[PDB]
C-alpha cells in the first residue's frame, strides 16, 4: 500500500536509484508505471515513476512529474547529485517540494557520510541529506529506514492535497456537536454531496475546501448511551492524526477539568496546531472585568498551549462563531508555513547579538547554522559545537526570537540541536 516517490532534477542518477529498488511492474491499485519495491529488500512498498503526458522545456518538466509525485506518492525521495554540491536548479526542485503537507527525505547521491560536508544540503529542508553511492548500493540502507518510518504515519483517509482537515475535541456535554452545527448553518458556508467516507463533514468556506474530522463521534452520542469517555478520547486522539488543526472546545460554565489537560497534551504531543474555544459563553455571565481573568485562569492550566489563541463564543446565542474558522486558518497557514534559510540565520544570530550563549566552564556554545527541517509543525535544527551545552530555557529563548520574526499563533514548533 504505501507508495514511495523519486524525485530530483534531471541527470541526478534517478533511475540507477530505482531500477536498484524497483521490483517488479504490476500492470489492482490505484494506478502509472508502478513498481513494487524490491523482494531482496524487507520493506514492502510501490514505486511510483512519473510519466504525465502544458510545457515542454526546462523548467517546466520538473513542474509536471514532481506534481505528480506530490499528488499520488506518501513519502517522497528526492534526489541531488553531490558531484558538485546543491545548485540553483536543485534549489528550484526544492521549492516546488515545499508546497506538499507529505513528508520529503533527501537522497544525496554520489557521497560518504565525510564528502557529505556541505551545509548546502540541509538548506534545502528537507531535514538531514543521506549520502548514497548508486554505483555500489552503500547508504541505501539507512536511507530507506528513514523512508520506512513514515509509513505509521500514513493516513488511510486522504483527501486533495489543497484539503483542510481539522478536530473539535472535548469532554461530555461541551457544545461540540451544536458548534458545529452552527458553524454549518453559517453564512459563508457549503456542504458537499455511504459509510468509507461519510464520517467527516465535508464543507467548504470562501471557496476553501474544509473537512471536520469525525463528525460521526459527535453523530455517535445521539445513537448509543455514555458507556465511557476513555471510547471518545481515543477516538479524539485517532481524529488528532488524521487532522493537522485542534479546535481544543472547553465550556464556559463550569471552566476548566482535569481531563480537558489529558485531550489538549496529546495534541500537543502530536505537534498540531491547536486552537481554544471557549464554549457557552453566553451562560457565562459576565462582569466588567471577567473574560480576560478567564484568560488568565486557562493559561495556568493549560501552559503547554501558550502559542494557541484563545476565543470565546456560544452556539446557542450564535456569538463570536464567526471568530471560529478565521482562527482555524491561521493556523493552518502558520502549521504549514515554511521560512527561508538566510532569513532564518540572521534571526538567529540576531538572538545571540542580545542575550549571550551559555557558559559551562570556559568552553562557550557558538551557533554555526540553522535550518528549518520539516512543516507541521516547523521544525528546526540549530547547528552548535555541543549539543548537550544548548539548555532548554535557551533553545526557547529561541523560539520566542522565532515566533517574533514570522509570527507563528496556532501552531507549536520544534527546535533540535545537531553539530558538525
Ligand atoms: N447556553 C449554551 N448551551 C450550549 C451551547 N452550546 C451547546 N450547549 C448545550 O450543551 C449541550 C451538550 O453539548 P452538545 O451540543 O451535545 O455537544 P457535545 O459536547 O458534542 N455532546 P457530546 O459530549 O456527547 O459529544 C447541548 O444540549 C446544548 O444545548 C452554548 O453556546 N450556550
Ligand atoms: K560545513
Amino acid at each position: 500500500k504505501p507508495v514511495v516517490a523519486i524525485v530530483g532534477r534531471p541527470n541526478v542518477g534517478k533511475s540507477t536509484i530505482f531500477n536498484r529498488i524497483a521490483g517488479e511492474r504490476i500492470s489492482e491499485d490505484t494506478p502509472d508505471r508502478i513498481y513494487s519495491s524490491a523482494e531482496w529488500l524487507n520493506y514492502d512498498f510501490n514505486l511510483i515513476d512519473t510519466g504525465g503526458i502544458g510545457d515542454e522545456p526546462f523548467l517546466a518538466q520538473i513542474r509536471q512529474q514532481a506534481e505528480i509525485a506530490m499528488d499520488e506518492a506518501d513519502v517522497i525521495i528526492f534526489m541531488v547529485n553531490g558531484r558538485e554540491g546543491v545548485t540553483a536548479a536543485d534549489e528550484e526542485v526544492a521549492k516546488i517540494l515545499y508546497r506538499t503537507k507529505k513528508p520529503v527525505v533527501l537522497a544525496v547521491n554520489k557521497l560518504d557520510n565525510m564528502r557529505a560536508n556541505i551545509y548546502d544540503f540541509y538548506s534545502l529542508g528537507f531535514g538531514e541529506p543521506y549520502p548514497i553511492s548508486g554505483t555500489h548500493g552503500l547508504g541505501l540502507g539507512d536511507l530507506l529506514d528513514a523512508v520506512a518510518e513514515h509509513f505509521k504515519n500514513i493516513p488511510e483517509t486522504k483527501y486533495n492535497e489543497e484539503v483542510i482537515q481539522f478536530c473539535l475535541i472535548g469532554r461530555p456535554n461541551v457544545g461540540k456537536s451544536s458548534l458545529v452545527n452552527a458553524m454549518l448553518g453559517e453564512e459563508r458556508v457549503i456542504v458537499s454531496n455511504t459509510t468509507r467516507d461519510a464520517v467527516d463533514t465535508s464543507f467548504t468556506y470562501n471557496q476553501q475546501e474544509f473537512v471536520i474530522v469525525d463528525t460521526a463521534g459527535m453523530r455517535k452520542k445521539g445513537k448509543v448511551y455514555e458507556t465511557t469517555e476513555k471510547y471518545s478520547v481515543l477516538r479524539a486522539l485517532k481524529a488528532i492524526d488524521r487532522s493537522e488543526v485542534v479546535a481544543v472546545v472547553l465550556d464556559g460554565e463550569e471552566g476548566i477539568i482535569e481531563q480537558d489537560k489529558r485531550i489538549a497534551g496529546y495534541a500537543h504531543e502530536a505537534g498540531k496546531a491547536v486552537v481554544i474555544v471557549v464554549n457557552k459563553w453566553d451562560a457565562v455571565d459576565k462582569d466588567e472585568s471577567t473574560m480576560k481573568e478567564f484568560e488568565e485562569n486557562i493559561r495556568d492550566h493549560f501552559q503547554f498551549l501558550d502559542y494557541a489563541p484563545i476565543l470565546f463564543m456560544s452556539a446557542l446565542t450564535k456569538k463570536r462563531i464567526h471568530t471560529l474558522m478565521p482562527a482555524i486558518i491561521k493556523a493552518s497557514e502558520n502549521h504549514s508555513l515554511r521560512v527561508q534559510t538566510n532569513v532564518l540565520n540572521d534571526v538567529i544570530m540576531d538572538a545571540v547579538a542580545m542575550n549571550p550563549t551559555p557558559t559551562h566552564n570556559g568552553s562557550r556554545l557558538k551557533i554555526y547554522y540553522a535550518t528549518q527541517v520539516s512543516v507541521k509543525p516547523p521544525s528546526f535544527v540549530v547547528f552548535v559545537n555541543d549539543p548537550e551545552l544548548m539548555h532548554f530555557s535557551y533553545e526557547r529563548f529561541l523560539e520566542n526570537r522565532i515566533r517574533d520574526a514570522f509570527g507563528f499563533e496556532g501552531t507549536p514548533i520544534k527546535i533540535f540541536a545537531r553539530a558538525r
